[PDB]
């Protein structure tokens, strides 16, 4: 095999030896298809302090970006986790309105590997983005936001706190929730709605909302882009009041109504979760929200809740690199950065009608 020749000299040519004066053995090379992770098995007698120390060496001999390496199951073994250097993905991506797609319904959250990456709101209708604090996983939702404004839809924004991240210009754009009492109108609206344009397509016979608007004018249904800051403000009920409990239980009932049938309405939900939990993403959440946009978790069992694998881990540290996952394919992405202070031009949207 070619490889393992390759790796050989490599090896040779940094005289790169144990104490035994054998260069180290390729076990296994376990390519990722889709998040273009490769993980490099070795077993050797050089000691994982002698690895990390070869580290730039080794990626200049080899041409990879190594994530890491760490020690297997036996101190024999290191495994390395590495990109090849044609695995090319931006280190960084600033947000441009040239990338806002022409069809209504579609949206682009970033670059991967052989394009970008897009989503089609009449396929896939849901988008759940998770992250730790400062991942970015805030930036994405506000980048669907504006390029669903651009497309002329009805916005509505929810963040518990204080609604800080969702200031006053956000507040010109469209409704922005702070309460629970609030949510609760707005859920149970959106759920009404849902089941009033669930039966025009009934009656109209109308596959989706834009098979509908082409047959009554004056009486055109607008997509309406609900987004969530951190769904456990809505699931995680523990500590709350008797009366603030059945108010969100009442909007975790309409929240899974809203993700299970409306995928022609034109409804469309964009949740953030900063800590997965199986509490806040629930199997009616996850069965209901095709999208996954997952950032980088330490943590396996947070991963699982996320992508349903333990991908996540395997991120390399940049800012904005996400996971993204829809159906059964998981793959890597650069996601946009997406300057408020640069990009929201609130006016741009009200000149819009
Ligand atoms: N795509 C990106 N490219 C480069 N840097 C990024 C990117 N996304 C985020 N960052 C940086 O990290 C910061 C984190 O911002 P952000 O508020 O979106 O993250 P968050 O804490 O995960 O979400 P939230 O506000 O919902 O708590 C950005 O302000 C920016 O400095
Ligand atoms: O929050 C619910 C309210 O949202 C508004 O955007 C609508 O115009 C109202 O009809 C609705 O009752």
């Amino acid at each position: 095999d070619k490889r393992n020749a390759e790796y050989r000299l490599a090896f040779e040519q940094l005289n790169f030896v144990g104490a035994d004066s054998k260069t180290p053995i390729l076990k296994s090379f376990i390519e990722d298809k889709g998040t273009r992770i490769d993980e490099i098995t070795f077993e050797s007698m050089i000691p994982i302090e002698t690895w990390k120390s070869y580290i730039p060496q080794l990626q200049t001999s080899l041409n990879i970006s190594i994530i890491s390496i760490e020690q297997g199951a036996s101190k024999r073994i290191v495994i390395i986790k590495s990109m090849a250097g044609d695995a090319k993905i931006p280190k960084y991506l600033p947000w441009d309105d040239k990338y806002i797609e022409e069809q209504e319904g579609v949206v682009v959250v970033g670059q991967t590997f052989s394009g970008n990456i897009k989503i089609d709101l009449n396929k896939s209708p849901h988008i759940l983005s998770a992250g730790e604090t400062g991942s970015g996983k805030s930036v994405i939702l506000r980048c669907i936001l504006w390029q669903l404004l651009k497309q002329g839809a009805i916005a509505y924004m929810v963040d518990f706190k204080g609604g800080v991240e969702f200031g006053l210009e956000y507040e010109k754009v469209g409704q922005v929730i702070t309460e629970v009492d609030a949510a609760e109108k707005l859920f149970k609206y959106l759920v009404d709605e849902n089941a009033k344009r669930l039966k025009l397509l009934r009656e109209s016979g109308s596959k989706n909302i834009g098979e509908y608007n082409k047959k009554f004018e004056g009486e055109e249904l607008k997509r309406i882009i609900v987004v969530i800051d951190e769904l456990a403000e809505l699931m995680d009920k523990t500590g709350v009041d008797d009366e603030t409990r059945a108010k969100l239980v009442r909007i975790e009932g309409y929240t899974s109504t809203l993700a299970r049938l409306s995928r022609a309405t034109g409804i469309n939900l964009c949740i953030g979760v900063q800590r997965p939990d199986a509490k806040v993403i629930t199997g009616q959440i996850k069965n209901n929200v095709p999208v996954r946009i997952c950032g980088r978790f330490a943590d396996s069992k947070a991963s699982e809740i996320v992508l349903s694998n333990t991908k996540a881990k395997d991120l390399p540290e940049v800012k904005g690199r996400f996971l993204f996952k829809l159906g059964a394919d998981t793959v890597q992405f650069q996601a946009f950065y997406f300057d408020d202070d640069k990009h929201f031009i609130p006016n741009k949207i009200l000149k819009l009608r």
